[PDB]
């Protein structure tokens, strides 16, 4: 059986946590990178793929031809048996993972306003107030739900390495979720991930972006 | 065993679709409604509910205290096995579900800025694009998922009707939308809804949103 195709930009986005989740899991996948000069190409592609939303990211494995980032980690995830045993649990997982999109949106919707330097003033404002949760919620837990792993975990992980660009400080006051990141950071199979040449650094959101955009950091 | 409690603004906003899930289903709930000049009530309680991640809306039952529009909806669906009988179904669902919060999240996003009037014409521009996808969804089939109604038709509901405030005429080129909407209205435990003291019509945001908000209609 052949190796599933993740399709989305060459960029961080709204994929990373999939790509951290497939690579926690030592999942065998290919991906399909558009790169900032294929938008065109894409769009001619776009509408050819048996899709029945057509988007980046897609995800196509011979049982399924989906689309939607959030779809697509509950996917993978679900087919090893992580979204939870019983709806008590998994309305725990979508709950940790709104809240994490909380942080992560609250980025990503500012990012390409020519606004972005005023309203990175109120969303870092109102920022530690979503991380205080989070803090509290890792008191004596290992991951966000206890003992073992969820895809939550990675992407409250994105969210971390995207903030801290946003503001290198801001996570000065959260001393558990710093050590969460470096938590995650050393999983070994994530550790070899960010050192491979499969790890896209930059950007973070699409290149036109006026925050996380460009060719490289600033 | 004792009503649910589900916890919002007097507004539409994120949990109108859970509203009319739980009317589909005939379930009963009491809401607990905060007003307009009760931020500072909410404030005062928000942290006195034994909520992981205290937010509007949270729902509580007895068995769990959440939080996340989408992680409430989600589990209503699955106390009544509607969320998908297997992988494949519960990520089709899921994708559904993205799909129509681009739209409803669209309008969610602009709504509270000041300049809203002129995001408004980049979004009305984007959005005939979003609805040629479920237009053609729906070819031949009743609901989203075919001949059974699920929960993102009640999201793509109050997408419709949304959007419809935005724009009158935006469903005029999608006659199939135009009819869905109609369709959902004619489930006769959402007709009476509607018609209910329950119902509520306005706002469609927060009430200081520059789009959806204000006491009235404009
Ligand atoms: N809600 C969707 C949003 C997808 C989206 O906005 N994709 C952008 C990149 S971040 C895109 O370029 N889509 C390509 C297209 O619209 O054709 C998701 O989570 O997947
Ligand atoms: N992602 C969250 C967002 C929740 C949210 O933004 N709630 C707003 C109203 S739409 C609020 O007033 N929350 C109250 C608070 O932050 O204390 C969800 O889907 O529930």
């Amino acid at each position: 059986s052949y190796s599933p195709i993740l399709g989305y930009w060459k960029i961080k986005g709204l994929v990373q946590p999939t790509r951290l989740l497939l690579e926690y899991l030592e999942e065998k996948y290919e991906e399909h990178l558009y790169e900032r000069d294929e938008g065109d190409k894409w769009r001619n592609k776009k509408f050819e793929l048996g899709l029945e939303f057509p988007n980046l990211p897609y995800y196509i494995d011979g049982d399924v031809k989906l689309t939607q980032s959030m779809a697509i980690i509950r996917y993978i995830a679900d087919k090893h048996n992580m979204l939870g045993g019983c709806p008590k649990e998994r309305a725990e997982i979508s709950m940790l993972e709104g809240a994490v999109l909380d942080i992560r949106y609250g980025v990503s919707r500012i990012a390409y306003s020519k606004d972005f330097e005023t309203l990175k003033v109120d969303f870092l404002s109102k920022l530690p107030e979503m991380l205080k949760m989070f803090e509290d919620r890792l008191c004596h837990k290992t991951y966000l739900n206890g003992d073992h792993v969820t895809h939550p975990d990675f992407m409250l992980y994105d969210a971390l390495d995207v903030v801290l660009y946003m503001d290198p400080m801001c996570l000065d006051a959260f001393p558990k979720l710093v050590c969460f990141k470096k938590r995650i950071e050393a999983i070994p199979q994530i550790d070899k991930y960010l050192k491979s040449s499969k790890y896209i650094a930059w950007p973070l959101q699409g290149w036109q972006a006026t925050f996380g955009g460009g060719d490289h950091p600033p």
